[PDB]
């Protein structure tokens, strides 16, 4: 009679994407046989074990901290990464990359901020990191930023990157980037990623993944702003805190409409931390804004869900 | 025998400021008789009732969404606010301002992003909101942004402000701004704020508030980057979810050091949602990074704490 598992009573709009620091907006299901679904943020087992590059607070996702070195003759800077608490970076943890590192290939725009310790002077500049760059190597402790300055960043001073959104440019077709299911090479071009959370896929006939979807802000061009995570950040936080043991491989959840008292759909929360539904095709779910998920029963992986 | 109250097992560095979307860094106590401590974000009772402008996800704090109108002849734009889910803004809720509105006077810099619905084209520009401006009126649905453009924002299209940090300029003395304990006038200059969470203060002799402190990124000048919240965002989230009834006015917490098994200090978590310690003077707490808070007992308001 183990500690009862549960999911939080939070509506979709009350929750947060686990792959970029923005609120959730909607639920989406579609086929995924054409890509490999292996995000590294928003990965957590139902009994509370964090996976991949997943950490607990949503505001740290896609942030970087460290020291910057100017690439003379350009407006580009190399960041030598620190830990999130500004201590030295320890690359020996058995993780793919620092926790919270971006887990998709794209051009992420935001702001580099810096403080000079001696006098508390500060400065902030637009900056973009291309996580598909050959020199994107956060696991090695190095990432490059393109900025709007060649002079107003000091070396050897604490510097932070705050993400804002994504861009599309450099001749790509509209909405051809970011590529949210393409993992970076965390140690640089032509290196192999390590310690990854596994890829996920529906295995039961008639099932698709259920995605928790947000729209990333766009900062220039015609980017693909869709961003799907496998678990809301709040579910990561909740499972980590509760650490309730899984009694089977699959937790059956019902999505409840409090305005009618009726179930809108049911789904499988797999103990390794992803959700499936019985549907074939691309579908934007139409949900009551006060709807929420409710854990009802531990079932087997071969339970047949009610179609939705 | 009511549902047991508890606080989450999270270290300070695992948690998030509830007044700006940045991680917590440290604990600080100091005297507060010289100012009025009345923040509106990070306000929640121990039995889960949100107060002030407090909402649940840390990434929405100090964000704005809506439509923008260019002030011809300037680089300034008026934002007509929407709800966070992009629905019409409803000013009739009995709250001081939209949930997540900044609750301090200062110059907050970040980025305005916009998407044109017809073709998915996007744009992003540096922007600053002065929450002490006479025309800062989020409760009325209007705030002004200074930007780096007079042409590249369209009217009548969804626009978001993502906060990054704070600036100091315009002739202020170093670290004289932001003023984290000065509430904005949420309906504009010379209007009275409504529906506020109350001011808080130590009342017991020898006690001070305990603050959960972060350093806001600085983007220009010599800003005062200290930002103290009364509750970590995760405690707001946890109390909201657990809604455990308070059995007295004060929850006695012990801060435990897992590396020694010993208590470092104890404190009072008042049921209305703030913490006090027995200390006189300004003190940066030196804590084990894996330390955490643990609820031990409901006590009375006149319990004498062990000095720290
Ligand atoms: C889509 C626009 O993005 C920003 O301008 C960028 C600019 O976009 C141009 C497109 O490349 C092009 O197809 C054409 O139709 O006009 C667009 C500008 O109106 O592309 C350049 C690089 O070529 C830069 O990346 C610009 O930032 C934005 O500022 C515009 O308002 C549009 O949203
Ligand atoms: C402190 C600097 O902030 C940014 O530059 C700002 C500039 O700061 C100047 C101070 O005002 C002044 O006391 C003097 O000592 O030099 C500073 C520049 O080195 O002030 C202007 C307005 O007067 C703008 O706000 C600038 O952004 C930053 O870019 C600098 O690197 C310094 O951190």
């Amino acid at each position: 009679g183990s500690k009862p598992f549960s999911v939080p009573v939070l509506t979709v709009e009350e929750m947060t994407n686990s792959r970029f620091p923005i609120p959730l907006e909607k639920l989406f299901t579609g086929p995924s046989s054409a890509f490999v679904v292996q995000p590294q943020n928003g990965r957590c087992t139902t009994d509370g074990v964090l996976l991949g590059t997943t950490q607990l607070s949503p505001v740290n996702i896609c942030t970087f901290r460290g020291d910057v070195t100017h690439i003379t003759g350009s407006r580009n800077y190399t960041m030598n990464l620190a830990s999130q608490n500004w201590n030295d970076y320890d690359p020996t943890e058995e993780i793919p990359a620092p926790l919270g590192t971006p887990d998709f290939v794209g051009k992420i725009q935001g702001v580099l901020t810096q403080t000079t310790r001696t006098d508390g002077s500060t400065r902030g500049h637009k900056a973009t990191v291309y996580t598909g760059s050959a020199d994107f190597a956060p696991k090695l402790g190095r990432v490059q930023f393109e900025t709007d300055t060649d002079r107003d960043f000091e070396a050897n001073q604490n510097t932070k990157f705050t993400p804002v959104g994504v861009i599309q440019d450099g001749g790509t077709t509209h909405r051809n980037e970011p590529q949210q299911w393409v993992l970076p090479s965390y140690s640089g071009r032509n290196t192999h990623n390590v310690h990854l959370a596994p890829a996920v896929a529906p295995t039961f006939p008639g099932e698709q993944l259920l995605f928790f979807r947000s729209t990333m802000p766009g900062c220039s061009g015609y980017p693909n702003m869709d961003l799907d995570c496998l678990l809301p950040q709040e579910w990561v936080q909740y499972f980590y805190q509760e650490a309730a043991p899984a009694q089977s491989d699959v937790a059956l959840l019902r999505f409840v409409n409090p305005d009618t008292g009726r179930v809108l759909f049911e789904c499988k929360l797999h103990k390794s931390g992803y959700v499936t539904v019985a549907h074939t095709g691309q579908h934007d779910l139409v949900i009551p804004p006060n709807g929420y998920f409710r854990f009802d029963s531990w079932v087997n992986q071969f339970y047949t869900l009610a179609p939705m």
